[PDB]
């Protein structure tokens, strides 16, 4: 049912098990470790402490044996995310990807995580 996360970066989180397909539909962790790298440079910047986890927690979802669906983020926290990293990416010509538009995402915990 709920299989380890093989993605490098999500590795030592909160959690470490996870289920496809992710918030972003894709069924295969060689696809969101892909669509990951683009976000190395925001990373590497630090626009904000939980971008990590904000990202893992949508391309790799916390699984658990009690739950049918996967765990992704709260609305809260991408708000918070956005608010600190939308600028970086609008100063370089980019906008919030749609991926991450926070209206998918449940308000508060539905059930979601918070922060780490
Ligand atoms: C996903 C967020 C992207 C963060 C914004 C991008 C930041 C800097 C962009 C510089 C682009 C130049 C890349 C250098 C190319 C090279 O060194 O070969
Ligand atoms: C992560 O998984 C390991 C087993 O793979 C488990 O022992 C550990 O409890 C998990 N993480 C947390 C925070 O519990
Ligand atoms: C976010 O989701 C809402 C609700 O579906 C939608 O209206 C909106 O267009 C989405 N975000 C963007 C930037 O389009």
């Amino acid at each position: 049912r709920c299989d380890p996360i093989r993605i490098s970066m999500c590795q030592n989180l909160g959690y470490n098990v996870t289920k496809m397909p992710n918030l972003v539909g894709h069924e295969l962790q060689t696809d969101a470790e892909l669509q990951l790298t683009t976000f190395t440079p925001l990373i590497q910047y630090g626009c904000s402490s939980q971008l990590q986890f904000f990202l893992c927690s949508v391309y790799v979802p916390m699984c658990t044996e009690k739950i049918n669906i996967p765990i992704g983020p709260c609305g809260g926290m991408c708000l918070s995310v956005k608010r600190r990293c939308e600028p970086v990416l609008k100063e370089f010509g980019f906008a919030w990807p749609e991926s991450l538009n926070c209206s998918k995402f449940p308000p508060q915990n539905h059930m979601c995580m918070e922060g780490p």
